[PDB]
This record gives C-alpha cells, structure tokens and sequence, in this order.
C-alpha cells in the first residue's frame, strides 16, 4: 500500500482548488525512485470541463480520494509482479489538472478552474527530497496515456530543477506508456489540444518550443516530435493499434478493403517513428492496457518482455547480447503477435 500526502505548499492544486498530491511507499534499502503519472484525457473549456467535474471528478480534485492505494504491475513491490524495479521506492500522482500535466495557470477572478499539471509535478519532486530523494542514484519519471505524454513534456524539466537546486548525481530518466500519438487523417484532435493550451497556460520543452514558436506549441504534444528534442534518457511503450488512437480516429471494429488498408498503413506510420528510437517497446496488439495492471509481464516482443527490456535499458545506461533494448513489432495486424493481451 502507497499512503497518501497532500502537497504542503496548497496554492499547488487541482482544478477546484483542492490540493494536490502523491501517494507513496518508501523502500529505505533502495536509492531507486519511480514517480508515476496517472493518465484520464483532458478538457479544453469552461463546459466541456463542468460535464468532467460532474461525472469524473477525482480527475479534478482531491475532496475524495482515499487515503491508500495498492501498487499494481511497474508499482507492484512483489518479485513475481514486478521483476524490473519490485525493490524501489514508489511513488503515484494522481491526474487531477486535466491538462496533459502541461499547465500553470491558478484559479482566480478570472479562471473558474486551475491548471497546474507542471507545476505539480515540480512541487512533488520539492517535497520528496526531504523523505529521501535526495539521496536518490535514479530518478524514473514513468506514466500511462495522457501520462504518459506527460512525461515526454516534464522529464527535461525535472532534470533542470534538481540541477538547480543542487543535486546533480541523481541521473533523470523518463518512462512513456500509451502516449505516443499520430496527427493522422481520420477514417472517417489537434485543435482541441491548440485551444486546451491557451486555456491551460500550457508550457510545453523549451527546445520543442524554439523549433515550433509561438501558436504552434501544440506540435510538442506529439511524440514523434517532441522526443528529438529531449536530453533525457526516455522509454516508449506504445501498442501499434492502440485503442485511444483508433478512438480519435473513429475507428471501431467484417473489415473491408478501406479499412484494412487504413489499419495496415497506421501501424507502418508508427513502426517508422520508432526507427530511430533505440529504447522502445511496441507490439502489434489492438489494446487500451497499461503497465500498471498486473499481468504486465505477460506480453513478448521476439521473445523479450517488458520488464527484461526495461532491466536491459538499465544496463545500457551504466548492444549487449542477449539483452536488448528496441523491440517493435513488424507483422502488420492486431494479434499477429500471439502474446497480446485479450
Ligand atoms: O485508453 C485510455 C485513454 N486515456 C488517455 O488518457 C488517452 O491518452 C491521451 C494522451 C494524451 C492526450 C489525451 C489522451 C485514459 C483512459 N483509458
Ligand atoms: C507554493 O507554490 C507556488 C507555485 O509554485 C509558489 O509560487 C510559492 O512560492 C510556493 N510557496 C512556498 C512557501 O514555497
């Protein structure tokens, strides 16, 4: 069990103004850290926002969250659950900013709700390096969906702040899950992203920033564009057909010779952004499953698990034989890799 925190500092909050927070489990044998984001989608503005607060609202405030929670898969502190980092010290932040972890903007006279992803993750690592952070050897930033594509936008962030306040022998590292997305042609996105930044106040890496400019910030949302540009050693898990992305694509599985095509060419446009990305897990699975559930172990890509690639990664950072580290799926149908999950 992972016991809960509020945040001391409680002008960092969610979207109504409750304090944030992170649940945690301390290992003091261990000088390894895993802080998780949590994933759940977004809002964009003031109604599509009131209709999350009616019917989603742990996702946009801390007023009912329980004051324990069981970790699950990567968060497992079990040898047989978790084979990768079961000995770690543990750490989950519950997604209550409903920004993609990017804003910076407090409620106010003139903002009915508060988007303050950034800025919770910054105040989480703060408050952690006086429970033992500070004597940390590795930091890994992980998270799942919308997560995940928050740690693509925050890992290069943490790394500067522990720099600058005055610990440079904790090595940053970044771990995303489910958040590698496509700006494809639907069957039948980007501008609620555009639009949720400016009502966010959302800040995306500064050398995505520099490369995009201004209105154009949205790009750094995007995987495949956002990553060139990190220093961070970062991770990707993706399924080639990952259900989100289908979603938004409106995709929804007798498949005819439109819809084959479409399908074959999406995987093969998320096989090629991976081409040049030598950490990374991605197999050929139609799937919404994250690295949290417990069965986590149970998926191969020629043969290698996750939790193997990732202890692979481990020691590349100190090819190796028998060990790698880039495992993508080249079969091009959901399934044709029999491990996927049902
Ligand atoms: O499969 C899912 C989808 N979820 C997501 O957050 C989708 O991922 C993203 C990532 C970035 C932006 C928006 C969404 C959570 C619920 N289960
Ligand atoms: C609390 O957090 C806010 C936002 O980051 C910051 O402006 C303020 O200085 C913090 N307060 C303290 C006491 O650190």
């Amino acid at each position: 069990d992972l016991r809960l925190h509020l945040l001391l500092n409680t002008s960092v909050t969610c979207n109504d103004g409750s304090p944030a927070g992170y649940y945690l489990k301390e290992s003091r044998g261990s000088r390894r850290w895993l802080l998780f984001l949590e994933g759940g989608w977004y809002c964009f503005n003031r109604e599509n926002c009131d209709s999350r607060y009616d019917t989603m609202r742990r996702l946009m405030s801390s007023r009912d969250w329980p004051r324990t929670r069981t970790g699950t898969g990567i968060l497992s502190s079990q040898p047989e659950e978790n084979p990768y980092w079961w000995n770690a010290n543990m750490v989950f932040i519950p997604y209550c900013s409903s920004d993609v972890w990017s804003g910076a903007s407090s409620k106010s006279e003139k903002n009915e709700y508060a988007f303050m992803g950034a800025l919770i993750i910054q105040e989480v690592v703060r408050e952690l390096l006086g429970r033992g952070l500070s004597g940390a050897k590795v930091l890994l930033l992980a998270g799942s969906s919308a997560g995940g594509t928050g740690v693509l936008l925050n890992v290069d962030r943490v790394a500067e702040q522990l720099e600058k306040l005055g610990y440079p022998a904790i090595q940053v590292r970044g771990l995303a899950d489910s958040g590698w997305f496509l700006d494809n042609k639907q069957y039948r996105p980007t501008e609620a992203i555009r639009r949720g930044i400016r009502y966010w106040n959302g800040v995306v890496p500064e050398r995505c920033r520099r490369q995009f400019q201004e209105g154009e910030e949205w790009n750094c949302f995007f995987g495949y564009k956002v990553y060139p540009t990190l220093r961070s050693p970062v991770f990707v898990v993706q399924w080639l057909f990952d259900e989100a992305q289908l979603t938004v694509d409106n995709v929804h599985l007798p498949v005819q010779e439109g819809l084959r095509l479409y399908i074959q060419n999406l995987g093969r446009e998320l096989r090629h952004t991976l081409k040049d990305v030598p950490a990374s897990f991605a197999p050929a699975c139609l799937s919404h499953e994250i690295i949290i559930r417990s069965h986590w172990t149970d998926v191969q890509v020629k043969g290698t698990s996750l939790p193997r690639a990732l202890h692979c990664w481990d020691r590349s950072l100190h090819p190796l034989k028998g060990c790698p580290v880039h495992l993508v799926d080249s079969c091009p149908w959901p399934h044709c890799n029999p491990s996927c999950p049902t």
